[PDB]
């Protein structure tokens, strides 16, 4: 469709995780990004680490919570992720296992998007592939999603809670949306993702911390 873009037709997206009762949801985001990037880069991609990240970005706290700025900054620092294979998710944090043989890809960097401007995110979107974005996920509403494009005038733009991936963006029955991938399995929502509305003032902050890796 004109005007639109889904990065799952494309290749760039991997399958719909689920992170257990583990507070890694940036950690899914994170290798996300990278995955995108990988099929960007190379022609294709692979899953990569989560777990990786969970136990080796010392700057987030693990299951208790993160960014994805911060796991950026790890791969590249680190000179490398790790692949899901090389280094497989548990669902708790454990020692940082790290290992150069495993690697899968890397970074030299990120950029972040301009605070709250979703004409800039969806730029973003159209030119460098998939982007980490953080969002209110409390609202029960949120969290019984099923069908339809997600807009809930509870929403807080300022409550930023849970970290997802933004990975394509359209319009259903009138309604602008952006394609969302969650890492709570792929029993939730439909398949795994969510329809956020666009384009109506910032719905639940999805402009306010967006960011891509550099590869
Ligand atoms: C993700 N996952 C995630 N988890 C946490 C800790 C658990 C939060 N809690 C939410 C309600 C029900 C059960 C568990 C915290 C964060 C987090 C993410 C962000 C980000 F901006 F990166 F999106 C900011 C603050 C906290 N995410």
């Amino acid at each position: 469709a004109p005007d639109s873009v889904d990065y799952r037709k494309k290749g760039y997206v991997t399958p719909v995780k689920n992170q257990g009762q583990c507070g890694s949801c940036w950690a899914f985001s994170s290798v996300g990004a990278l995955e995108g990037q990988l099929k960007k880069k190379t022609g294709k991609l692979l899953n990569l680490s989560p777990q990786n990240l969970v136990d080796c970005v010392s700057e987030n706290d693990g299951c208790g919570g993160g960014y994805m700025t911060n796991a950026f900054q790890y791969v590249q620092k680190n000179r490398g992720i790790d692949s899901e294979d090389a280094y497989p998710y548990v669902g708790q944090e454990e020692s940082c296992m790290y290992n150069p043989t495993g690697k899968a890809a890397k970074c030299r960097g990120y950029r972040e998007i301009p605070e709250g401007n979703e004409k800039a995110l969806k730029r973003a979107v159209a030119r460098v592939g998939p982007v980490s974005v953080a969002i209110d996920a409390s609202l029960t509403s949120f969290q019984f999603y099923s069908k339809g494009v997600y807009y809930d005038e509870s929403c807080n733009s300022d409550n930023l809670n849970h970290a997802v991936l933004a990975v394509g963006y359209g319009i259903q029955k009138g309604n602008k949306h952006w394609i969302i991938k969650n890492s709570w399995g792929e029993n939730w929502g439909n398949k795994g993702y969510i329809l956020m509305a666009r384009n109506k003032n910032n719905a639940c902050g999805i402009a306010n911390l967006a960011s891509f890796p550099k590869m």
